C-alpha cells in the first residue's frame, strides 16, 4: 500500500488545523493508500477526535520508557492512549536541532514497536556529508541502528530525508531520490528477507508537491511520502492522489 | 501568593490522570495559594477540560518561536490555544538529560513571556558543582540569563532545584541568595515580588516545615504531585 504522511512539525492553532482536518475528511482517500498525519504534540488527541479514522495520527516524537522523570517527554503508551497508531523517529530536525543520537533513535525505535506503535524510522545525510562522497556510509549507518532494534518490519515505515537538499542550494532529482532508495532497498533486501524488501516501505521525506508527487512515486523504489509544508494545505490531497 | 506547582512529569494515562484530577477538583484551595499542575504534553488540553478552572495548567517545556520546522516541539502559542497559561523552563531534566543550553532556555523564556505565557523557570547545581562550592556562581549565572530575558517578572516564577540532593535550612540559605541577587542586579521591587519556590524533594511531611522559611515561596513538586499527598503540600501554610 502506497504510503503518505503528513508532518504539520510546529504549525497549526485548533482552528487553522480544524479547517485542514474538515478538508481532509472531505477527501477521497484511494483504496491503495494509507494516509497518516503527524500534528504537534499538543494536538495529538484533538486531531484523532476530528479526524476520520480513515486517517491514521502519528506523533513527531516519542522518548524510550513508558513512565518516567523525563519533563517535557511523552512515552509509546501515552500516544496510544490518545488514539494514535504511529510515530515518526530520528526525524532530521530531532538529530540536527536537537542533537538526537543515533543509539537514542535507536533504543526509541525498539520501545515505540513493543509497546505496539508503528514507526516512521528517519534517516538521511546533510551536505558536507554527501559532497565529501559518503551518502553510502551515514545512510547505512543510520538503517543499521534503526533495524538492529527492528525484530518486526511489518510495522516500520522507512522515510529518506535529503537533508542535502534543505535550503543549502541544491535540490534533489526524482532520480537522485531513485538512486539512494534503491540503495536502501538492497540493504534490507540483503540484510533481512527478500520477502522484507518487497513488504518494507521505503518512502521519500524530500521537498514534495502536487506538482511533483506524480513523477516522484512513479520511482520504481518510492514507496510514500513523509510530506512537510504541503501537508498543511489542500495540496496533500494531490499527494494522496499521487498514484491514481 | 504562596505558589503550588506540580509537575507530572511523563506519567499518567487518561484514565489515572482523570482520578488524580478528580481528587485535586474536590480538594479545597486555601485562600491565598495559587496551584499550578503540568501534565504531560499530550495530555495539556486534556488536563484544562477536567482540571476546575480554579487550577491553572502548565506546559513542561516549549520551543523558542511561534510556528516552525521543529517536529517534536510545541510553542507557546499552542500552550495559550490549549488553555493553559504557563509554561516549566530550564527544568533540570531537559538541561541535564536534554541537553537545553543557558542560550536557549533564555530565548524560550524571552518568547514564553512576550506571549503571555507565565513562566516557571528553573535553576540549579548540580552535586560536583556543590562540591566544588561554587553553588553560587552556578545558579546566578543561571538567573541572570533568565533574568536578562525577562521584561516582566510579574509573570515569572523562580524555582531551585537542588540537583545535588536537602534539609530546610540548606534550601533557605539559597533561596536568600537568589532574592539578594534579584535585589542587586534586578531592582529591590523585583526582589521583593517575584516568588522563589523550591523543587527539591518534597513531600506532605517536609512541605511545613519548608514553607514555612521566609524565603520558601512555595514549591514545585515532584513525584508527590501524582499522589493524594499533594492536596497536603497544597495546605503548607495552613
Ligand atoms: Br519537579
Ligand atoms: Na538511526
Ligand atoms: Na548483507
Ligand atoms: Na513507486
Ligand atoms: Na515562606
Amino acid at each position: 500500500k502506497f504510503f503518505v504522511g503528513g508532518n504539520w512539525k510546529m504549525n497549526g492553532r485548533k482552528q487553522s488545523l480544524g479547517e485542514l482536518i474538515g478538508t481532509l475528511n472531505a477527501a477521497k482517500v484511494p483504496a491503495d493508500t494509507e494516509v497518516v498525519c503527524a500534528p504537534p504534540t499538543a494536538y495529538i488527541d484533538f486531531a484523532r477526535q476530528k479526524l476520520d479514522p480513515k486517517i491514521a495520527v502519528a506523533a513527531q516524537n516519542c522518548y524510550k520508557v513508558t513512565n518516567g522523570a523525563f519533563t517535557g517527554e511523552i512515552s509509546p503508551g501515552m500516544i496510544k492512549d490518545c488514539g494514535a497508531t504511529w510515530v515518526v523517529l530520528g526525524h532530521s530536525e530531532r538529530r540536527h536541532v536537537f542533537g538526537e543520537s543515533d543509539e537514542l533513535i535507536g533504543q526509541k525505535v525498539a520501545h515505540a514497536l513493543a509497546e505496539g506503535l508503528g514507526v516512521i524510522a528517519c534517516i538521511g545525510e546533510k551536505l558536507d556529508e554527501r559532497e565529501a562522497g559518503i551518502t553510502e556510509k551515514v545512510v547505512f549507518e543510520q538503517t543499521k541502528v534503526i533495524a538492529d532494534n527492528v525484530k518486526d518490519w511489518s510495522k516500520v515505515v522507512l522515510a529518506y530525508e535529503p537533508v542535502w537538499a534543505i535550503g543549502t542550494g541544491k535540490t534533489a532529482t526524482p532520480q537522485q531520490a531513485q538512486e539512494v532508495h534503491e540503495k536502501l532497498a538492497g540493504w534490507l533486501k540483503s540484510n533481512v528477507s527478500d520477502a522484507v524488501a518487497q513488504s518494507t516501505r521505503i518512502i521519500y521525506g524530500g521537498s514534495v508537491t502536487g506538482a511533483t508527487c506524480k513523477e516522484l512515486a512513479s520511482q520504481p523504489d518510492v514507496d510514500g511520502f513523509l510530506v512537510g509544508g504541503a501537508s498543511l494545505k489542500p495540496e496533500f490531497v494531490d499527494i494522496i492522489n499521487a498514484k491514481q
